[PDB]
């Protein structure tokens, strides 16, 4: 399904052996394509000069990328396609870093390593959908950047970062372990997780106008030396949080979870699990007393629904849960228990707003529970 190869920076050769295509590219080569498809029984390999090498691929036609077979590389693979990118249910993308973007980035910015992506005005919003397996066995990251970003399959890395970024303009500090240094999303820019995302102690970042989680976001660790960090920002819209968000570490301290946006909802049945030997830490809807320190967004409305659970407990010592909403509705369970008696080893829970409603199903188990 690879058509119309045109190497516009660097050098790249193509070898076809049956259902397998091997592309040998120079470090940081840029290749344009009329079509970048990988059919079900096809395999594409980017054989790079070292494991830190990247290759940049751009579809310049109207052809949506249908990735149904195997895409692999010892280095990093970047795919740009403003028509959309769809990874099929039996597809495996196995690299040391995978970036798929429906937002455009110039050759000039690639060469400068200025990773600024912007929605083209000349095409409708497009989607990145993963139905298959996107996997990194080593240290690399996965970045999915688009008009809408949807995971229905599995994305799995080994201590690196996974970022689902939907917006009109997105700048990341790097393509490995990115910090989002600039982001603007329109209401139609949504990031949706129906499948499972695993970072094994690493980072998960999700940024869109609206975020919907029905599946699992996991940065669980089984190593004492590393705990995960999960950040969701639905700045222009709602963070609708169902499913499971986990960053446990039963060998040490649980990880950190921050969920902010204009509206933050933890739905009935949803579980946040940041437990460990010592409980982890979560900020939901803003910070202590709604001060807005460190530029954190204060939600206009934060609701923890009946039958939702925040677990920041520890076998030895409870963790920390900070909840803010200009209107704040607290109706779920918040467990910040430690070992024996709570007055000694329990954690710290703050739930506040300008209008605070501690509703009748609310249960908070902590050493200290603050209402301001």
């Amino acid at each position: 399904g690879l058509q119309g190869m045109d190497v516009v920076h660097g050098t790249a050769t193509m070898q076809v052996d049956g259902n397998k295509t091997i592309i040998r590219n120079s470090v940081d080569a840029i290749i344009n394509w009329k079509q970048f498809n990988i059919d079900q029984n096809e395999m594409v390999q980017f054989l790079q000069e070292n494991n830190n090498s990247a290759v940049f691929n751009r579809v310049t036609s109207n052809q949506i990328s249908q990735l149904k077979g195997i895409l692999d590389s010892n280095g990093q693979v970047f795919l740009i396609n403003p028509n959309g990118i769809t990874i099929g249910k039996d597809a495996i993308i196995n690299t040391n870093g995978f970036t798929a973007s429906t937002l455009d980035i110039s050759n000039e910015n690639i060469k400068a390593r200025n990773f600024t992506f912007e929605q083209t005005k000349d095409k409708a919003l497009a989607e990145i959908v993963n139905h298959g397996l996107i996997t990194v066995g080593k240290d690399g990251s996965v970045n999915l950047i688009g008009g809408k970003v949807k995971n229905e399959g599995v994305i799995s890395v080994n201590g690196g970062s996974i970022s689902l970024l939907a917006g009109q303009k997105i700048t990341i500090s790097d393509i490995i372990n990115p910090t989002i240094t600039y982001s603007i999303a329109a209401p139609e820019n949504e990031a949706v997780n129906l499948g499972d995302i695993f970072a094994k102690g690493g980072n998960i970042n999700v940024r869109a106008a609206t975020i919907r989680n029905q599946g699992k976001l996991s940065a669980d660790s089984v190593s004492k030396d590393k705990s995960g960090n999960i950040v969701l920002s639905a700045k222009e819209g709602e963070a609708e949080i169902g499913g499971v968000i986990s960053a446990q570490n039963q060998q040490a301290k649980g990880g950190k979870l921050m969920i902010t946006g204009d509206k933050v909802t933890l739905k009935t049945g949803a579980v946040i699990d940041l437990s460990g030997k010592e409980g982890g830490e979560t900020y939901l809807g803003g910070d202590e007393r709604g001060e807005g320190k460190n530029g954190i967004q204060l939600a206009k409305k934060t609701s923890l629904e009946k039958g939702s659970t925040i677990n920041v407990s520890g076998k030895e010592k409870g963790g920390r849960a900070i909840v803010w909403g200009d209107i704040a509705l607290i109706d779920g369970n918040i467990n910040a228990q430690g070992s024996g008696d709570i007055a000694k080893t329990g954690g710290f829970v703050e739930t506040s707003g300008h209008d605070l409603f501690i509703k009748d199903n609310a249960i908070v188990d902590a050493k200290e529970w603050l209402l301001d």
